[PDB]
């Protein structure tokens, strides 16, 4: 019993960070194999931050200029390549801990763990969500940008985050691993404003369900909803509309608890009508967002 | 900027995780140098669960019934011992990713990472505290037992805890690495209710100055107070008493934002008696207390 934001092992991620100069700049960059990977604004200076011309700026850069450091000890860089955002510096040696791994795109609702990290060493870990506007609330102070979000599957590591950027709001972006950020948001620093960032529907009743399998069942009712009558709530609480596909994928937290989806809908729309009245739900004052159903069934049966 | 609940990268802790099994019952254990260390409740069937005899059970067992293996090798046991409610069995090979480590027993308000585990498989990290009543609120099923508690200082592990037992309010009870309970707990299947969970009021404070860094400032007020007036209402709340060793530690944190501890506590004090009204701090609607006045700054300056 019990239910905590957990990140996934970080070892596997640790063995990837490695820390990637150019200049005056210093950021984290990912060992894969030969290639390292890390944000192309690595080239740039803080007074080109405005308007870079990122394929102008790499034009004066050549591979001695990259000094890449993996722990106390310097890879050769033998070549190097712009792709979208990232840069790829081919080194001469493949990372003997590189992990199975997978580049993923993520939708957003979906969660991750991120290993923050200055100057290649890791700080700490957390787990964050894909905000339904493509930002992340994480952690991240100057020196942060290259370090990284993944799942891991089994053995797989799935990386789908490289930080990027911080916005005025405090807010986070990023691009995936091959260097598209998530959303409409640009590696210049310029006008950025987030849009709304939505609560994501699906991830609440699937917490509300571990609420439920530890215990907190306070919040139960005698009432239920109808999928467009639960979305008229959500829409003007400011809620991702909840989706046939999200029923479904709720489907198996339904069948263990025996609470139908969209009793749970219905005890969710009392809760955002009524407010909590001063109680807490898994040690939590508000609903929390950012597990998905996945990781509510993963951490509730301790899948390794 | 952004605050997060982070926990220690856990790639120096996956490295010690192994799997033990005595009969029938399988848990984890945590192999440093020779020695592997797991709880002694490892020798119990769940039918002796209420009064068992350690001493009596241990008789019965001998080097070869400790069944340890690292990933997907047998680990040979060369000597088994009871030190207190843990178990050192002895190994013939040195665990070689055993990472520089101390044993340390916490005070309660200290924080440490988890890593829960399963057959010796590490699932999961997350942040936890030593509660006021020795308790931690942690994730933890069948299985996870001798998953460890720990804190990294550069590249020292200090261990702090290893799991024992789940009370049957959800709350868990472990022990230190010399196998001592923190508070009252013993690992026996029996009527153990937890005192009151007072909330760690030199956290909360270290936390309120972790949102003023990160921009949330629009609980702080017009007001001071002292530390006996403070005091009272922290009592009125079940919040542990603060001291002026509290005062001094969230010293350099005062220095940092220019808030003085005792104005922080009056705006602690409001937030106490008139509550949220519906706001948050640092994304949260209720006051916490998991981070220490070190882990703000180390999180606020990016230590690795
Ligand atoms: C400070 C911080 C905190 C947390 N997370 C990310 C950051 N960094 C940033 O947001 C990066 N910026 C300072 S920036 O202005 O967006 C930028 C854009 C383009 C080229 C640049 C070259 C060098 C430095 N910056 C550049
Ligand atoms: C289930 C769980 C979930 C989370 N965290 C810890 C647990 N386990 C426990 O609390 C362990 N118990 C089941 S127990 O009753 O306290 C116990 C005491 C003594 C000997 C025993 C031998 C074998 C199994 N149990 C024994």
């Amino acid at each position: 019993s019990g239910f905590r934001k957990m990140a996934f092992p970080s070892g596997k991620v640790e063995g990837c960070m490695v820390q990637v100069t150019c200049g005056t700049t210093t950021l984290n960059g990912l060992w894969l194999d030969d290639v390292v990977y890390c944000p192309r604004h690595v080239i740039c200076t803080s007074e080109d931050m405005l308007n870079p011309n990122y394929e102008d700026l790499l034009i004066r850069k050549s591979n001695h200029n990259f000094l890449v450091q993996a722990g106390n000890v310097q890879l050769r860089v033998i070549g190097h390549s712009m792709q979208n955002c990232v840069l790829k510096l081919k080194v001469d040696t493949a990372n003997p801990k590189t992990p199975k791994y997978k580049f993923v795109r993520i939708q957003p609702g979906q969660t991750f763990s991120v290993l923050a990290c200055y100057n290649g060493s890791p700080s700490g870990v957390y787990q964050c969500a894909m905000r339904p506007n493509f930002t992340i609330k994480g952690s991240f102070l100057n020196g942060s940008c290259g370090s990284v979000g993944f799942n891991i599957d089994y053995d797989c590591v799935s990386f789908c985050y490289m930080h990027h950027m911080e916005l005025p709001t405090g807010v986070h972006a990023g691009t995936d691993l091959e260097g598209n950020f998530y959303g409409p948001f640009v590696d210049r620093q310029t006008a950025q404003a987030a849009g709304t960032d939505t609560t994501i529907t699906v991830n609440v009743l699937a917490w509300l369900y571990a609420a439920v399998i530890n215990g907190d069942r306070w919040f139960l009712n005698r009432f239920t909803t109808t999928l467009n009558d639960f979305n008229l709530v959500a829409m003007k609480y400011n809620y991702e509309p909840l989706t046939q596909d999200h029923v479904d994928i709720l489907g198996p937290l339904s069948a263990q608890t025996g609470i139908a989806v969209l009793d749970m809908c219905a005890s969710l729309k009392e809760l955002l009508q009524n407010g909590m009245n001063g109680r807490t739900i898994l040690g939590s004052a508000l609903l929390e967002d950012e597990f998905t159903p996945f990781d509510v069934v993963r951490q509730c049966s301790g899948v390794t």
